[PDB]
């Protein structure tokens, strides 16, 4: 590994980070857009309030506009859906733990509420929120809104640092290990500057995805996350062991493994800048499929890796990890969905499950309500695109039961449709080769008619490829595809995977059975259930 592969391949020229005109030779369109504007000028040199009064059709005739729209917004946590929803912009915030509030989430759907047919919400894998309908013009003055109810949108798309994931129950467990809020809320500020913009960190070669682990369940799903912080005692200090590289990629799937590295709490923000300069300095830009921090890993290997992150580490130190984490093996995963008593005496949490992750904006209000009636005006959002609302009286559960919205949003829903998750999918990504909501909510209800169980199977719906509804993690997981009838005409369909475990004990799913035409799932998969899962036929 000759040392000159060592060399940093970004210099910092005014005030932004930028490829060095010598490791520029056979890059991807993707780093040419990065070196012809730098993207985080649109939020930090204000110019979205320029761009923003030019005509979408106008945009379209020049390149370099064009990319503004398509490619650089989404440093601003926007997304044009160029196909299947043109002119019409996706926004994707930074809530890290996944916390938000009445007021931010009344927000959103006043947002929303305006773009009318064209509008709606989701709740992401990520633990975070996205809304549709945003159209260009708007930009400005929604970026001001956003920082006026307490949120930045930045650096959420394309080569950034995304979501920071935290333990859903974090403050409200008498079971958490460590608190996550702190964590992930100082990863955030640090990542986006604390809402200003943060370009030392927003010229990755790629996407980078952290989280903060804080439960004995794992909620958090460490395995599949470039950095994890899993939380260990060394040397009697309270500290995290840090897990590297894990990934899904329409190419790749790999699970995360240890730096052999330990860092005490306070260190958390630090490593994490560490690590993202050795990623964006050493970082490999060609190839996109070849881009994620493990293909650097495998290169320079982890020892190689390690000592890269150390020497941009404060006093240079990296100390080795601790043999063992705080994380009990001995762990049954826990529902949250339902009521369940706080660690605070007198106080109840409640797990709402939202169907798919989609919210309009009357149903957002309702949620807000809930939230500042019978709790303390927060909302939390999980990776299965589910909500909890804390810190209810125990003494008001018994009226909360009878909201009508709780027919809806549900505190104990079906067994199935409790673990469902599903991507976007065609109606809205130019990327899907199939329509996952719907479809998925269809399937799931005909398949549990006809079957009955005791055990939460976790059935994940993705789009296309590109997994982001996880399918390797699922107990049952279903990937778009497009196939043949028996006539030979071209239907939708799903390739089904098997195998995918969470918690400690986790394991990647793969391939069962190709191509499998979506209107053949139901009896697919209701006999999967008999035959694997326990099921009971009605
Ligand atoms: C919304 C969300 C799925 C959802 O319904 O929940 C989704 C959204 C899409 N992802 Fe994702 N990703 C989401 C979960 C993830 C995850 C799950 C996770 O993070 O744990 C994965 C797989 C795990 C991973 O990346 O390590 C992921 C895999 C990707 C990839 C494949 C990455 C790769 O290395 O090849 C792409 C395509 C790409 O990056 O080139 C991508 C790109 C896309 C885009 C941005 C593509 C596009 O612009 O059309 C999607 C936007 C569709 C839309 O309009 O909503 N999305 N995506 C999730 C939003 C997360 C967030 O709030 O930040
Ligand atoms: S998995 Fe594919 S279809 Fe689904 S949101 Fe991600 S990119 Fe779009
Ligand atoms: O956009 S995806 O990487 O969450
Ligand atoms: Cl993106
Ligand atoms: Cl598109
Ligand atoms: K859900």
């Amino acid at each position: 590994v000759a040392a000159e592969r060592l060399e940093p391949r970004v210099e910092e020229k005014d005030g932004y980070w930028i490829l060095k005109e010598q490791f520029r030779k056979g890059i991807n369109p993707q780093e040419k857009v990065k070196i012809e504007k730098e993207p985080m000028k649109l939020f930090m040199e204000n110019g979205i309030e320029e761009l923003a009064k030019i005509p979408i059709e106008e945009i379209d005739q020049s390149k370099l506009t064009k990319d503004d729209i398509d490619v650089r917004l989404k440093w601003l946590g926007l997304f044009h859906r160029r196909k299947n929803q043109y002119g019409r912009f996706m926004m994707r915030l930074k809530l890290p733990n996944g916390v938000t509030t009445s007021a931010q989430t009344r927000y959103l759907a006043s947002v929303i509420r305006k773009y009318g047919k064209e509008g709606c919400a989701d709740i992401t894998t990520r633990q975070n929120w996205q809304i549709r309908g945003v159209v260009l013009p708007d930009v400005p003055e929604i970026l001001k809104g956003l920082a006026e109810v307490g949120l930045t949108s930045l650096q959420s798309g394309m080569d950034n640092v995304r979501n920071p994931v935290g333990n859903p129950l974090a403050g409200i467990d008498p079971e958490e290990i460590v608190d996550t809020r702190p964590y992930t809320n100082l990863l955030s500020q640090f990542i986006t500057g604390n809402s200003r913009g943060n370009p030392a960190v927003s010229n990755l070669p790629r996407k980078w995805k952290p989280c903060v682990v804080g439960s004995h369940d794992l909620y958090e799903h460490p395995h599949i996350n470039d950095l994890a912080y899993m939380p260990a005692t060394k040397d009697g200090r309270f500290g995290f062991n840090l897990l590297v590289g894990g990934f899904f990629s329409a190419k790749r799937c790999d699970e995360a493994i240890p730096l052999d590295a330990w860092v005490p709490a306070d260190d958390v923000v630090p490593v994490c800048r560490a690590i993202l300069e050795a990623f964006r300095d050493l970082g490999f830009r060609g190839n996109r499929q070849k881009c994620r921090m493990m293909w650097l890993i495998d290169e320079l290997g982890v020892e190689g890796f390690r000592a890269e992150v150390e020497k941009r580490m404060p006093q240079q130190q990296l100390e080795r990890a601790s043999p063992e984490d705080l994380v009990q093996k001995q762990w049954e995963r826990r529902d949250y969905l339902g009521v369940h008593p706080q660690k605070q005496e007198g106080y109840s949490f409640i797990g709402l499950h939202i169907p798919v992750g989609r919210v309009q904006a009357d149903d957002m209000d309702e949620l807000a309500r809930l939230a500042d009636e019978y709790g303390s005006g927060e909302i939390r959002l999980t990776v299965e695109q589910n909500i909890i609302i804390p810190n209810i009286e125990t003494s008001k559960i018994e009226a909360l039961l009878k909201e009508p919205v709780l027919s809806t949003f549900s505190p104990d829903p079906p067994i199935l449709m409790k673990g469902l998750v599903a991507c976007t999918g065609n109606q809205f990504c130019g990327q899907a080769i199939i329509e996952t909501k719907a479809r998925s909510l269809k399937i799931t209800e005909e398949v549990q008619r006809q079957v009955s169980l005791t055990k939460p199977v976790r059935m994940h719906w993705t789009g296309c490829p590109n997994t982001c509804a996880q399918v390797q993690v699922a107990d049952i997981g279903f990937m778009g595809c497009l196939t043949r009838d028996k006539n030979g005409k071209t239907v939708e369909g799903a390739d089904v995977f098997l195998g995918g475990r969470i918690g400690s004990d986790s394991h990647l799913g793969e391939v069962y059975k190709k191509a499998v035409p979506c209107d053949d799932l139901v009896p697919l998969v209701v006999d999967l259930l008999v035959n694997n899962f326990g099921a009971v036929p009605r």
